[PDB]
């Protein structure tokens, strides 16, 4: 996250770190047993590691919980990051509680202006890079799905919307992948893609998680 702020420790307590030795993704609990990321977080040998705050120090409040399944969407597509969601099912339920805590699925899409909450550990810098061991926070509106095509043309689909600041310097980066972004109590977003990072007239790009909800009801019923 560039140009956020610490967010407080567990004060965004859905929020997940995805570790295979190291963080390399954000994650979002949706209830005990499963978490939406990104589909291009996938690999094998995720670890789950819930109520953090400080990825590199043991505090108190983690839960750490293997994979047992991943499921990348099934018209996930590499090349254009379209349909960039995946679910992953926890081993062992996680231990719900005020720091461990799942985040509402969408009964309907957010619309552009909607104020949101970004979050991740990613990289802090614009130009070079610093990364946070603390969750950092970021308020970012919803950009119109208009302005998002002039800025990346030919690129967006209706599974993917921008937010954040056409001026620049506020914004999510690499190793914010997967993560939230939540609007009005609702997990509207994915980190997922975008043109560096806080630059001008290039905005993040986000999944589009209401046009997933249906999917994501179904596949965790199932599994
Ligand atoms: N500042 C927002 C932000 C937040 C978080 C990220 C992290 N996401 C990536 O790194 C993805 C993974 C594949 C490659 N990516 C990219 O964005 C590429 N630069 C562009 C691309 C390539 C193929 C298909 C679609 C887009 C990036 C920007
Ligand atoms: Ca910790």
């Amino acid at each position: 996250i560039v140009g956020g702020y610490t967010c407080g420790a567990n004060t965004v307590p859905y929020q997940v770190s995805l570790n295979s030795g190291y963080h390399f993704c954000g994650g979002s609990l949706i209830n005990s047993q499963w978490v939406v990321s990104a589909a291009h977080c996938y690999k094998s040998g995720i670890q789950v590691r819930l109520g953090e705050d400080n990825i590199n120090v043991v505090e108190g409040n983690e839960q750490f919980i293997s994979a047992s399944k991943s499921i990348v969407h099934p018209s996930y597509n590499s090349n254009t990051l379209n349909n960039d969601i995946m679910l992953i099912k926890l081993k062992s339920a996680a231990s719900l509680n005020s720091r461990v805590a799942s985040i509402s699925l969408p009964t309907s899409c957010a619309s552009a202006g909607t104020q949101c909450l970004i979050s991740g550990w990613g990289n802090t810098k614009s130009s070079g890079t610093s990364y946070p061991d603390v969750l950092k926070c970021l308020k970012a509106p919803i950009l119109s799905d208009s302005s998002c095509k002039s800025a990346y043309p030919g690129q967006i689909t209706s599974n993917m919307f921008c937010a954040g600041y056409l001026e620049g310097g506020k914004d999510s980066c690499q190793g914010d992948s997967g993560g939230p972004v939540v609007c009005s109590g609702k997990l509207q977003g994915i980190v997922s893609w975008g043109s560096g990072c806080a630059q001008k007239n290039k905005p993040g790009v986000y999944t589009k998680v209401c046009n997933y909800v249906s999917w994501i009801k179904q596949t965790i019923a199932s599994n």
